[PDB]
């Protein structure tokens, strides 16, 4: 009987200027054309997202809950965490992170300035000797574009983001990053579903899909995860990690970081005032995707207890869950279903749209995808994830018109490179344009996971070899769902139909053709699908020599982690 949050009055408000409707670039009409669709959120409606955060906690714990806990903490106790050296912690941080409020900056931190690493110590000093004082922290409201649908009410409010300043996000990396990076993989074994890169994540649903002798599986959305978050959530998690064997130093933070940062504390608006006071769940400390991911494990395992689902198996990634078992009849699954909801209700996580049984994989939606399936040169049945394209064509046509520090039609290519959206209009539509700039040369970020990468867009080939072998560059005969729905989209946005974009990805492919070297290589793999004489793709050298290690190992949204 908590409330999640406690506000003063004090607006939230914007630090910057914020645009809510697309600019209407030249080039961003080369893409979409009904750019009043598209639009993106503004701490102008971040009240709406307040109300419904908002909200009283009820919890009940129980037996199926304490043994599965039992059992995580069994587990937890056989995992080893070192700390982090200012310097090793200082290089997680992303160029780009948010200064500080005590003078220094980004850089200062990377380039280990001695003004920087002399507050981190200080702070580090601080965490040891005082572990009851609240830390404070920011609340922004976060800024995202989607796409109008009328089907929902109009449009949806902004998402709030709390994070601690500069100085403690350095000193979480160096207390619990190699935790959160080890201790969740630990735990939950294959359902820790961030251990794996698209290929794996694939082959884990229809592996276990087909392992069944009736499938029957649900996805789980719980309104607003964070916001459900109690404290007692939050020091279950710390009981978890402190399983590990850590530096009597590690230890002392961790427990600190607990009692003044994790479990709640106050906030404050760009203005420096007083906002609110928070009890749940920080969007944006260290370990909200490590915190979300065991805590959602913990209530959804003993809740499939209290429900009785048969031999089931679970993938989750922070607060998103989806769970497949053995059918037990149409009726008694809907009914383990409401059971299974009524115990995650019970454990503070009542969900927004109720789960409903599915029987048909490709009808499944988790971590905003689903199964579809294609055929490879040798006409072979291929699995692949996709989903629908509004959103990221939505923000890949707002990244058109607008600089962005970090861009998703680049995280979107390489995630969802086997589908058709990606490969014939965003593929088509970019690689074009860093051709009438010459940019094929440089590097650009991009998140995967949370975790900030710089990539460059001439080893995308190789990469997507890698993350989905390679008959992602000769998939054919698509699912006529999939090839409809992506249509249906084009049309609603304004997006030339996919014959438009066969013509596009022909000429091209072509001046990288006429190119040589590497944009050529591109050219070759990435387009060889825009042209009738179909050349021979065979296996890229250049695609073992990288290691793309760090990527699919853990999960770090709203972490400030930077990955070189
Ligand atoms: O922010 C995150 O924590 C985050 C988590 C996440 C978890 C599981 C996924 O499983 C899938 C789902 C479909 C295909 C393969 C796989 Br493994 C995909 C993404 N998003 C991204 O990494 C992304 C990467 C890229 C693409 C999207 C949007 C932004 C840019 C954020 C997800
Ligand atoms: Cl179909």
């Amino acid at each position: 009987m908590s409330m999640s949050y406690t506000w003063t009055g004090a607006l939230i408000t914007p630090c910057a200027a914020e645009e809510s409707k697309l600019p209407i670039n030249a080039l961003s009409n080369s893409l979409l054309r009904h750019h009043n669709l598209v639009y993106s959120t503004t701490s102008r409606s971040a009240s709406l997202r307040q109300k419904k955060v908002t909200f009283d906690r009820l919890q009940v714990l129980d037996d199926h809950y304490r043994d599965v806990l039992k059992e995580m903490k069994a587990k937890a106790s056989t995992v080893k965490a070192k700390l982090l050296s200012v310097e090793e912690a200082c290089k997680l941080t992303p160029p780009h992170s948010a200064k500080s409020k005590f003078g220094y900056g980004a850089k200062d931190v990377r380039s280990l300035s001695s003004r920087a690493v002399n507050h981190i110590r200080s702070v580090w000093k601080d965490l040891l000797e005082d572990t009851d004082t609240p830390i404070q922290t920011t609340i922004m409201a976060k800024n995202e574009v989607f796409c109008v649908q009328p089907e929902k009410g109009g449009r949806k409010p902004a998402r709030l983001i709390v994070f601690p300043d500069l100085g403690v996000r350095v000193c979480e990396k160096m207390a619990l990053y190699d935790v959160v990076s080890t201790l969740p993989q630990a735990v939950m074994g294959s359902s820790y579903g961030f251990q794996y890169s698209p290929k794996q994540r694939v082959e884990f649903l229809v592996n276990t899909w087909k392992a069944k002798k009736c499938p029957m599986g649900f996805s789980y959305d719980t309104r607003c995860f964070d916001s459900t978050v109690t404290e007692n959530d939050i020091r279950v998690e710390e009981s978890i990690y402190q399983c590990c064997d850590l530096a009597p130093e590690a230890r002392q933070a961790i427990r600190s970081l607990t009692e003044r940062l994790y479990v709640g504390g106050p906030m404050t608006n760009s203005k420096g005032q007083n906002c609110g006071y928070r009890r749940c769940r920080a969007s944006g400390v260290l370990t909200t995707s490590c915190g979300n991911t065991l805590t959602c494990y913990l209530k959804a395992a003993a809740a499939c207890r209290a429900a009785k689902l048969q031999d089931c198996t679970m993938l989750v990634n922070g607060d998103d869950l989806v769970v497949i078992c053995e059918s037990a009849g149409t009726q008694e699954d809907a009914a383990s279903l409401r059971v299974f909801t009524e115990a995650m209700t019970r454990y503070s996580a009542p969900p927004g749209d109720p789960p409903q049984p599915e029987y048909d994989l490709e009808l499944i939606t988790s971590c905003s995808s689903n199964v579809s399936v294609a055929h490879d040169a040798s006409g072979k049945r291929v699995y692949y994830l996709t989903r629908d394209p509004t959103v990221p064509l939505a923000r890949a046509a707002w990244e058109t018109a607008r600089h962005t520090p970090v861009n998703s039609w680049l995280g979107n290519i390489i995630m969802y490179a086997p589908t058709l959206w990606a490969r014939m209009i965003l593929m088509t539509h970019f690689f074009s344009i860093l051709l009438a700039q010459e940019q094929l040369e440089k590097a650009l970020d991009c998140q995967i996971y949370g975790a900030c990468y710089s990539i460059e867009p001439l080893d995308l080939p190789q990469i997507i070899e890698r993350l989905h072998g390679l008959s992602a560059f000769s998939l054919h005969s698509y699912s006529p769902g999939e090839i409809n729905r992506v249509a249906s989209c084009l049309r609603k946005l304004g997006v030339p139909p996919l014959r438009v974009w066969r013509h596009r990805a022909r000429s091209v492919r072509a001046k990288l053709l006429s190119q040589g070297g590497r944009a050529a290589i591109c050219g070759k793999y990435l387009f060889n699908w825009a042209v009738r004489t179909k050349l021979k793709l065979t296996p890229i050298p250049a695609a073992s020599r990288l290691l793309l290690s760090g990527w699919f190992v853990a999960g770090y949204s709203g972490g400030d982690i930077y990955h070189s």
